[PDB]
C-alpha cells in the first residue's frame, strides 16, 4: 500500500547522468545569443504583413536550430540511446526535436509577463515576436498555455531532465525500427521517474504529479502536430528558406 521503494544504484547513476547531460547541453545565462542573426520587431497590432517582412523568423529560426544542437548532444548522453541503431536515433530526434525544445523552454520562461526572457529585452519573447516569425495563436496561445501548465507542476530539475529523456526516447513514434528496445529504454526512464518521485517529492499527497507529467507529453504531441501544420505553411512563403537554418530545414520539412 503506497510502496515508496528506494531509489536503485543504477536509477541513481541514471538521474547523475541525465543531470550532468542538461547542464553541459543548455546555458542558464544565455550568452551565446548575439552571434544569432539579429531580432528584428516590425510595427503592427497582420498575418499579411507578418508573412511579409517575416522580421523574427532568422533569429528564432537561429534559436531553435542552435536548441536542436543543443538537444541533439542531450540525448547522446541519454544512457540506451547509443545503444540504438543510428536510424532511430535520427527518427527519434526529429520527431521529438520542437516538443523537446517546447519542454526546455521552459527555464526561461516566466509567469512575470508571459515571456521568454533569455536577456535583457532584446531577448525577451512573448505571443508578438512569435506571430512576427509567420504563426498563428492556433500554436501560440496553447503553447503558453502549456508553459503556464508546465512551471505550475513546479519540477524538481531531476523531473525535467527525465521528462526530457522520456519525451526522446518514446517507441510510438512514425517511423522506428525497434519499439521493443526503445520502450525499454523508456521503461527504465519512467520506472526512474516514477520511484524518483515517490522518495523525493514533497508532500506527497500527491505523486498525482507522473501523470500530469505524462499529460504534459500528451499536450506535446499536439503542439507538435500544429507547430508541423504552421511550418508547412512557412515553407511556402517565397524566400523563406534562407531566413531558416540547413537543420531547421531537414528536422521539419
Ligand atoms: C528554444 C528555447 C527558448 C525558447 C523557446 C521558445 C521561445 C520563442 C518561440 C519558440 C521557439 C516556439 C516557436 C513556435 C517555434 C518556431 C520555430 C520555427 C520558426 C522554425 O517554426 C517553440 C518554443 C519557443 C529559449 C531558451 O529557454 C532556450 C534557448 C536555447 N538555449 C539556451 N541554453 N541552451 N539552449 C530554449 O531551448
Amino acid at each position: 500500500d503506497s510502496l515508496r521503494p528506494k531509489l536503485s544504484e543504477e536509477q541513481q547513476r541514471i538521474i547523475a547522468i541525465l543531470l550532468d547531460a542538461h547542464h553541459k547541453t543548455y546555458d542558464p545565462t544565455y550568452s551565446d545569443f548575439c552571434q544569432f542573426r539579429p531580432p528584428v520587431r516590425v510595427n503592427d497590432g497582420s498575418v499579411t504583413l507578418e508573412l511579409s517582412q517575416l522580421s523574427m523568423l532568422p533569429h528564432l529560426a537561429d534559436l531553435v536550430s542552435y536548441s536542436i544542437q543543443k538537444v541533439i548532444g542531450f540525448a547522446k548522453m541519454i544512457p540506451g540511446f547509443r545503444d540504438l541503431t543510428s536510424e532511430d536515433q535520427i527518427v527519434l530526434l526529429k520527431s521529438s526535436a520542437i516538443e523537446v525544445i517546447m519542454l526546455r523552454s521552459n527555464e526561461s520562461f516566466t509567469m512575470d509577463d508571459m515571456s521568454w526572457t533569455c536577456g535583457n529585452q532584446d531577448y525577451k519573447y512573448r505571443v508578438s515576436d512569435v506571430t512576427k516569425a509567420g504563426h498563428s495563436l492556433e500554436l501560440i496561445e496553447p503553447l503558453i498555455k502549456f508553459q503556464v501548465g508546465l512551471k505550475k507542476l513546479n519540477l524538481h530539475e531531476e523531473e525535467h531532465v527525465l521528462l526530457m529523456a522520456i519525451c526522446i526516447v518514446s517507441p510510438d513514434r512514425p517511423g522506428v525500427q525497434d519499439a521493443a528496445l526503445i520502450e525499454a529504454i523508456q521503461d527504465r526512464l519512467s520506472n526512474t521517474l516514477q520511484t524518483y518521485i515517490r522518495c523525493r517529492h514533497p508532500p506527497p499527497g500527491s505523486h498525482l504529479l507522473y501523470a500530469k507529467m505524462i499529460q504534459k507529453l500528451a499536450d506535446l504531441r499536439s503542439l507538435n502536430e500544429e507547430h508541423s501544420k504552421q511550418y508547412r505553411c512557412l515553407s511556402f512563403q517565397p524566400e523563406c528558406s534562407m531566413k531558416l537554418t540547413p537543420l531547421v530545414l531537414e528536422v521539419f520539412g
